[PDB]
């Protein structure tokens, strides 16, 4: 019942982008692009938490063909249109350092789409993945915790809970547990998908909480800036005694490092009532409670 490889390297499916629009409003840090691909044709069917894979062109510097690169799908099943017909990617730009050869090193695949025009066909194969998958339980409550572009596995949950249109078109999964987001980025124009985010905060106040670790705007208590970890450790009671719930789920899903301080923080709060934090959390992993997806 979940999608696996249903297109393998060797015999990419083609699509066409349809759209590619900017996330990072004026002000902000980079380039984060939501681009959206054509799936007619073809047999590519996915659902929440999996991701697919692009097989950019060229060769690398010793002439070999670029392999594929993954990337969260942004998108439901049903895609951002409910029609069943589109998937749909956030992408950030990556460019670095002059400690790695020359002056900015562009990273291939990333440049590739953030920069792909609509009409232009792309190899994508998969899709991959059963470890961000989310419960068919209406009454699950959903913990997100999401840096960057580990927003996009969340926003499959999100508008799958809450979208008007995914609620007509799922009649077997109709959302009334809590969920609750947070979400750290560098900027407020760097919040992706910010005006859709705080309209399902306000349609549903008693079922979605939304907070922002914002770094180049807020500090923490010791005077450095805010990251996901401080928020974490400010409200790390309450996640714990949320965790502590049979129906609780969280998700982790962001740029490697992060888990380490969220650990730290649901550490102590365990601690308090005689639990280790590191022994629980095995059992969650277990029993498929505990979803991690860095890189
Ligand atoms: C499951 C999964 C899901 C992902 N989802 C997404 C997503 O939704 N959105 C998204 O934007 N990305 C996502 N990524 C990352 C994505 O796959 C690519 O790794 C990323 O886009 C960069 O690929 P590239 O082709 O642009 O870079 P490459 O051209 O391969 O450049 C990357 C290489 O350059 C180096 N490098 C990178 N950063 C630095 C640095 N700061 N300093 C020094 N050297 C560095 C390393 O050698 C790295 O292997 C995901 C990865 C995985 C594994």
């Amino acid at each position: 019942d979940v999608p696996v490889n249903l297109y393998r390297p060797n015999a990419p499916f083609i699509g066409k982008v349809i759209s590619n629009e900017p996330l990072v409003k004026e002000g902000g840090i980079g380039i984060v692009q939501h681009i959206k691909f054509d799936l007619t044709g073809g047999n590519l069917k996915y659902i929440e938490g999996q991701s697919i894979g692009i097989i950019p062109p060229g060769v690398d510097k010793n002439g070999k063909p670029e392999q594929l690169r993954l990337y969260s799908i942004a998108s439901t099943r049903h895609g951002d249109d409910v029609d069943d017909k589109t998937i749909s990617l956030c992408v950030r730009q990556l460019e670095y350092k002059h400690p790695e050869s020359g002056e900015t090193v562009y990273g291939v695949c990333s440049t590739y789409l953030t920069h792909i025009e609509p009409g232009s066909e792309v190899k994508i194969t998969g899709p991959v993945g059963k470890e961000m998958l989310l419960p068919d339980d209406p009454e699950a409550n959903v913990i997100m915790l999401a840096t960057g572009t580990g927003i996009a596995p969340m926003r499959t949950y999100l508008w799958r809970m809450f979208k008007d249109a995914e609620r007509a078109a799922n009649p077997e999964y109709q959302f009334k547990g809590f969920s609750w987001l947070v979400f750290g980025v560098p900027t407020t124009p760097n919040i992706l998908y910010k005006e859709e985010l705080e309209e399902i905060q306000q349609k549903y106040p008693d079922n979605f909480r939304l907070t922002y670790a914002i770094s180049r705007e807020q500090k923490n208590p010791q005077g450095g800036r805010m990251y996901i970890q401080d928020r974490v450790a400010e409200h790390a009671d309450q996640l714990w005694q949320l965790i502590k719930n049979q129906k609780t789920h969280t998700y982790i899903c962001g740029l490697r490092g992060m888990e380490e301080g969220i650990d730290a923080a649901l550490s102590a709060a365990a601690a308090k009532e005689g639990v280790t934090w590191s022994d629980y959390q095995k059992d969650l992993k277990k029993a498929g409670r505990w979803h991690v997806e860095t890189y």
